[PDB]
């Protein structure tokens, strides 16, 4: 069928796709468009990259629904630890598999842009596009990567619908993926790390599905930052190095059967009254070490909670920082910090740490329930109007 | 090798796939039978179908074990939406990626049949068939799409072991997808939409594998129905609409880290004696408006439990109906419903409402525990053959 | 691109792959050696496998970065069954799709081993190899499949970084996957059965995802197997016939939403002081009679723990063994054991069992919290040195 192209065999590219792969997919992009002309004859297309090193120089603008752009695997090699080493004997220095190296000079910061103008009502949304099993790819940047290059990987700009991210790795980009609008977004098997940020969900959101992914972003930026979300679901994933998902304004999440860890603070906030989420039977690890900063203090807490009838049940909270590096300092860590809202309900945790932390109620908190979820010594109530049942302590009396 | 074929570029089809895609997957199977005849000769096939539309006029009937049939991605759009709009200026129109409009003129309502006529003991379970990102397409449809247009996209019809449904997209079918006395199966990464019944899991299923899957069928059907289903695991699914998991005598199943949305009743039902089921770390969340029926009532609970044994531990229950549309009217709605049984559990659950709302035991239950998962004015206990351990109010 | 290999129309080739597809992918690999020639020209390569039969006589060695080996499915037929079975009228015997049969001659028990040897920091580690959709087949082996035929399909020998494994099937192997001193492997959605062990990460590894897989490997070895293990998620799977998660110095290991089931003892093991582990929202089945053993008796637990501050929450054990088939005889059976360690948490766990079974408590243990998670008959304290909040009866 002439709905399959291979972007090194496709004949009809006027420059080769290993000096510009963006050029060449617009020009698939316009072969496309000029063959399916109508509404009822857009089924779309498929885009295969061969393993190779391919430079981008032209960000790619997709407004084609169902396209598929496809590669040989997600491609990742740690650039942060080879610019860290003596690599004159390295077998390899690069990222490979289907390896996009996102080196635009049109002016604009993202490798591919998928973006139609007018009201969806009107033109439709962007259907079911999907990135599959290939490798983007920043070349060169520094900790903690935001600003730090400023390029992204893929943008998705107008609303869309049922988009699939599967497979791919991202490396030592600004902003691995970006979705505005997304409707049903499939995020998914993904290897995305040293990045300033991994997964940003702007605008709204409804009902994206993040799962199965390693996101390793750095301390500056957000594994999954998310405005105004509905329904995210967050689930088997592994989040590491600066753990940071951030709701602004998100209800009705579930983060169920994670591996959180972090070197700093804010794992989970939820904010500006951010209600209704579980968070769920997480494994969650703050360490020290990995990189410094000071962007939050340890008394923001491992999850920060302002909004309503959040529920967090089942998940360990494993805290292991050197108290000299504790701030402000000698301070105690908040684990939990319930910043403000109403019957928030914390059940069955276990809080190890290895100096003495606190879930936090502050003052303006109302009907927080903590159940086996802190002992005696590890919550700090501001507000008599909570309920507590503790975990089992010793040393009730003094004598 | 010549076990390679794409449906646009086998030279042996005498009929266009754009016309029939469904006699040019039967002839290539013909092709692969006559090419691979005995029992230690019978590797299979791939079957690739590039983007593109096709109409399928004949249904497709598979036993030949370890057939992959693939294509280029899910290719959702919203024909529900797409009907309510004006849709004049709209760019596409139609799904797409590599897409088979169901259009049978032979009689039958499945896209695909996989089924081998004799004994499983004497001829062989299939095995190992392998269905990967493609889209089945109902074309026309009404909601609630159940009895709708009465066709379904892949319907097992015999023993199986192992077969692999990944990565799909279907719409406006009556039935996604039925499996018979499946034996390990695979549904996972799917897009499941507009869509009467999303997975059947009928007769019996052993060990079956939910993952990672969009289900989002309407209020007539189910999203996901087992019935004899020992050992059935949900996990990681984002099922929304009118989730409905029903298990029907569903033993030893495990229902975890799922997002669990309806505007109806009977999020999970565990029916028939369904037992030792955990039910763990899922939000659910019932909202009214998005469709309307009486197919069940609000006392009916987001779930059901007509077993023993079962456990419900780390969920969010969150409900918000507006009093109005309160059935019976009047009356406080029902979170969980212990049915019958003995020795149910429910620890650690959050139950959120913008109304009343009560876990119920009926008088037939026996020894349900009711631990940190309702306070005193959430718990409507019928017998006092119960434990509570009150969350605190 | 040349960077596009099929073994069976690669005109490079001087062996057939169906006679030795080893020998075959070991000429692609060293085809593409002499085209990728220094640090920055070495992008790897794909090789495609179609559906066929091929014997392996000749272990491939894999020294390249960024090389993916991919088939048409995972292609599994129960070998177990087929040797049980009256098979004359089987339409299929063998496993299929892109179908490896393992079968060296050359000294050698992998059928794949990725190392590159010498110092990391000096030659780089390996990177994102990826193994996907194709079978690898011990053509013939014998329950509990360990040592049995002595054969592995895939073995990381070598410090690596973001291998992936995903999609495949494995049978009829001793050792179906082993990876020594992996860093964030992805290990997903496979089918691995009727294998000795099923998943090894020896050595060390740090955060291996394990997801969305079936694991039914027998009683002689591990279902996963991990030593000096930072990290570990272990999610999404259905683990079978005889799961056994066996952590060795493990730590900070989430294991969530898993359906777990053995006929055997240690379906969770937690061994040589490994703390900080989270098992929540699992189901686990504990049954008896599809094989038999004595490896481990029933005073073992389900779950033993030999660490620290691990955490335990939410999951069902579920325990159906015939009296008569309980070992020490006549003693209670153990649900969970707490070997030895500090401030272990058991909370709002369901235990349901067909006699009476106990959390075991050893004398050596201090500050184990049991909330919610046992009655009183059903926990056995060793030492009075605990928290108990008994589930009420
Ligand atoms: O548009 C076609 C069709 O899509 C449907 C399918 O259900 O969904 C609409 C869609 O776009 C909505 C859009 O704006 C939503 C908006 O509100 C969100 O945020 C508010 C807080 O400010 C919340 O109170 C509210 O509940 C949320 O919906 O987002 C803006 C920023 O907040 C608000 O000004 C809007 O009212 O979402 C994108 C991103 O903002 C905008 O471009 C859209 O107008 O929903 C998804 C995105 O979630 C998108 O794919 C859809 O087009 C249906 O409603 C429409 O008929
Ligand atoms: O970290 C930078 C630096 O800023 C300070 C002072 O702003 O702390 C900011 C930080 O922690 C603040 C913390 O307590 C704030 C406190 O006061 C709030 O409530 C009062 C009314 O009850 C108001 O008068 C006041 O304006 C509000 O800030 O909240 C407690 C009552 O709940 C009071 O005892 C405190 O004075 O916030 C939490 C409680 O929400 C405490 O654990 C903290 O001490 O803000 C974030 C948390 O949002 C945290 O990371 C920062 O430390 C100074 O303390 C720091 O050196
Ligand atoms: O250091 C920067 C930063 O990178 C991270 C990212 O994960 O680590 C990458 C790095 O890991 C080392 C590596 O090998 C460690 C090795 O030895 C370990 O285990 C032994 C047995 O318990 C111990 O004797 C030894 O002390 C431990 O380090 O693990 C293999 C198996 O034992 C041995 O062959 C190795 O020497 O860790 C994984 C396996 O867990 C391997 O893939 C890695 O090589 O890798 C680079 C290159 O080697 C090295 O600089 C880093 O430590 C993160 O941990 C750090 O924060
Ligand atoms: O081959 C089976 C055969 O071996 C025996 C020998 O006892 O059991 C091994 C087995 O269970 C042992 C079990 O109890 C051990 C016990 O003693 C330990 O602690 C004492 C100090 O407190 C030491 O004096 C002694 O040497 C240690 O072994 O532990 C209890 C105190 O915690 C004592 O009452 C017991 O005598 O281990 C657990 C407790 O950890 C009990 O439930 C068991 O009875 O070892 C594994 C468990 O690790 C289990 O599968 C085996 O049965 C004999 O009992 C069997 O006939
Ligand atoms: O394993 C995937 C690779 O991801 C890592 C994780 O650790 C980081 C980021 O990428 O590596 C740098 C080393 O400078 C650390 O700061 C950060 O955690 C690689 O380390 C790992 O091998
Ligand atoms: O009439 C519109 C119908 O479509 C829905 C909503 O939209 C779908 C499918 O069914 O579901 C998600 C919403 O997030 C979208 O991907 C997809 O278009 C029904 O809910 C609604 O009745
Ligand atoms: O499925 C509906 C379609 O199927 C047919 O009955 C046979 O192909 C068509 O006449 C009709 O439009």
């Amino acid at each position: 069928a002439d709905t399959v192209y291979d972007v090194t065999t496709w004949a009809g590219a006027t420059v080769s796709p290993y000096v510009d792969i963006g050029a060449v997919i617009n020009q698939i992009i316009a072969d496309i468009k000029s063959k399916q002309t109508t509404q009822t004859t857009r089924p779309g297309a498929v885009i295969y990259i061969p393993p190779g090193h391919y430079d981008l120089l032209t960000r790619v603008v997709i407004d084609v629904s169902f396209l598929q752009i496809k590669g040989a695997g997600h491609g990742f090699l740690s650039e942060a630890i080879r610019d860290e080493s003596q690599t004159g004997s390295w077998v390899e220095t690069l990222p490979g598999a289907s390896h996009i190296r996102v080196r635009n000079n049109d002016g604009h910061n993202e490798a591919f842009l998928v973006s139609r103008t007018g009201a969806p009502a009107t033109v439709g949304r962007l259907n079911s596009i999907v990135f599959q099993d290939f490798c983007l790819d920043g070349v060169n940047a520094s900790k903690p990567y935001l600003p730090g290059n400023g390029k992204t990987g893929i943008s998705f700009q107008s609303d869309n619908d049922a988009v699939r991210i599967e497979g791919m790795g991202f490396v030592y980009l600004a902003h691995a993926l970006i979705i505005k609008g997304a409707d049903a977004p499939n995020i998914t098997n993904n290897f995305i790390a040293e990045c300033g940020s991994s997964i940003e969900l702007t605008g709204a959101s409804q009902v994206a599905k993040i799962t199965n992914n390693f996101l390793i972003s750095a301390w500056a930026g957000y594994s999954i930052f998310a405005e105004n979300a509905e329904g995210l679901q967050i689930s088997g994933n592994t989040i590491l190095w600066a753990c940071n998902i951030t709701l602004s304004s998100g209800n009705r999440a579930s983060i169920t059967s994670n591996k959180l860890l972090s070197n700093f603070p804010s794992q989970i906030a939820l904010l500006n009254n951010s209600s209704e989420n579980l968070i769920s039977a997480n494994h969650f690890r703050r360490v020290h070490g990995d990189g410094t900063s000071t962007r939050f203090d340890d008394k923001f807490g491992m999850v920060h909670i302002a909004g309503n009838k959040n529920t967090v049940t089942g998940n360990q909270f494993s805290f292991d920082v050197p108290s000299q590096n504790i701030t402000p300092a000698g301070q105690d860590p908040t684990i939990v910090l319930v910043k403000s809202g109403d019957n928030n309900y914390l059940a069955s945790n276990h809080i190890t740490s290895n100096v003495a932390a606190k879930v936090v109620l502050d003052a303006s908190t109302t009907a927080t329930r903590v159940l086996h979820s802190a002992t005696t010594a590890q919550l700090d109530a501001l507000t008599t109007n909570h309920f507590m049942v503790a975990t089992p302590s010793h040393h009730h009396h003094h004598h």
